[PDB]
């Protein structure tokens, strides 16, 4: 599924992620849109041979299994197929551990590079929230 901006950050508050780890709902919009252009069944090929997989390119080194990535670990106890899911409950449960991690957000470094310090609130601009 490709989701629209405003259509994704009522799932994302439906889902818990307004605030959640203080991150302000405008801020996973931005990362998602980054990420994955708000398509779920996004998906990236690492250089270390690792994949990112759906709306916020989780990666198969620590977060999820996908049988193909040696030596790595599945921290959030799921395969890779389902983050890329139209329902974004995995991604979002996921996302939750991942940035409860320690470094927060920065886990992900498209928001870092795009996101980080921006007026993230446009991102949410206009919707029924
Ligand atoms: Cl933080
Ligand atoms: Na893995
Ligand atoms: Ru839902
Ligand atoms: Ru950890
Ligand atoms: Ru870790």
């Amino acid at each position: 599924k490709v989701f629209g901006r405003c259509e994704l950050a009522a799932a994302m508050k439906r889902h818990g992620l307004d605030n959640y780890r203080g991150y302000s709902l405008g801020n996973w919009v931005c990362a998602a849109k980054f990420e994955s252009n708000f398509n779920t069944q996004a998906t990236n090929r690492n250089t270390d041979g690792s994949t990112d997989y759906g709306i916020l390119q989780i990666n198969s080194r620590w977060w999820c299994n996908d049988g193909r990535t040696p030596g790595s670990r599945n921290l959030c106890n799921i395969p890779c197929s389902a983050l890329l899911s139209s329902d974004i409950t995995a991604s979002v449960n996921c996302a939750k551990k991942i940035v409860s991690d320690g470094n927060g957000m920065n886990a992900w470094v498209a928001w870092r590079n795009r996101c980080k310090g921006t007026d993230v609130q446009a991102w949410i601009r206009g919707c029924r929230l």
